[PDB]
This record gives structure tokens, sequence and C-alpha cells, in this order.
């Protein structure tokens, strides 16, 4: 519909830890926005099924958070693999943006990055190389002009979906209140 090369790949993942190479993926969820960041579409939101030995791997942060959010029990009754995910989000992105396009954008997106080349190459694959970092921008807000980020307030409840909606509309306070672009 409104496909377009300008348009914006969204994502926020949740695991089991910090280190790609132990950890797994429990939840992911996609946003597309055009370019202006309006929001054109939601993406499947797909909490992935781990065996418990991997969810024995979570420290008591992972363990409280992903439990009292009712991820662990998403997760446990899950029966979509890492590889359907991939292409459940596969096929919703394609409606939207065209392959190798947009940059990965989201909140410390490197993260993320970093789990998606270990554990799901093929859509690490359909970004283009760059990074929309919000993260850079509330850090570059912090150091100078703090009392800007007073302005803004985030209920960061690692389900995965609000917390990209929660970037999207960090990044428009940032438009409005620290760019003049
Ligand atoms: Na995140």
């Amino acid at each position: 519909m409104s496909f377009s090369d300008q348009n914006l790949i969204w994502i926020d993942l949740e695991m089991t830890g910090l280190d790609p190479e132990m950890h797994k993926i429990i939840e992911m969820a996609t946003i597309v926005t055009d370019s202006e960041l309006n929001i054109l579409a939601e993406g499947p939101v797909i909490a992935i099924h781990q065996p418990e030995s991997e969810l024995a791997k979570m420290d008591e942060w992972c363990t409280t958070t992903h439990t009292a959010s009712g991820l662990v029990a998403r997760v446990r009754q899950s029966q979509v693999s890492e590889e359907e995910a991939i292409d459940q989000t596969l096929a919703f992105l394609k409606q939207w943006v065209p392959e190798g396009k947009s940059p990965i954008c989201g909140n410390s997106i490197g993260q993320d990055r970093r789990f998606l080349y270990k554990h799901m190459p093929r859509l690490e694959a359909y970004f283009h190389y760059r990074y929309i970092d919000v993260s850079t921008i509330k850090e570059l807000t912090r150091r100078w002009q703090p009392e800007v980020l007073k302005e803004f307030s985030k209920t960061g409840s690692h389900l995965a979906l609000d917390d990209i909606r929660e970037s999207i509309a960090e990044l428009q306070f940032y438009r409005k209140a620290v760019f003049k672009i």
C-alpha cells in the first residue's frame, strides 16, 4: 500500500540474557513507520518457544522481569520456533519495505542486531547496514540539555511491542524538543 524504500523498520527483542552466544530470543516485535515516523503497520508479536534449560539460564533480573510481564508463560505455551518467527516477520516486512533499505531502528538497537546476526541472520540481512538508535539522541540530550529529558517518561514494560512503541514516541518527542528539522 504505502510500500516505500523510505519506510523504517522498528524492532525490539526480549532475550534470556545479554550474550548472543549463550542466550536466546524469547520475544520479537516489529513496527513499520514512514520516514516521518507515522506508524503504518504493526508486525507479528511473537513469543518464541524455548525449553526450560534455556529459560534456566536467566539471571534474577531476567527471571523476575519476564515472569512478571507474562512473557515466560507465553514462551512456555508458544508453538513458534525462531525459524517460524523469521518467516512470519519477513512475510510482513515484504509488504511495507523493500529488502536492504531500512536501517535497524530502536533503542540501543546494536544489542538486538547482535542477536539477529547470531540467531536470525536471514532477518538481519533484510536491514540496511546502518542503525537508527534513539538512545544516541537520548545520550546527547542528557549531556547538552538534560532538563529536556524531564518532559518525557517511559513505562519500560519489556513487552516487545510496547517498548518499540515507546521507542517511536521517544524519537517523536526528540524531533520536537531537540531537533530543528
Ligand atoms: Na530492547
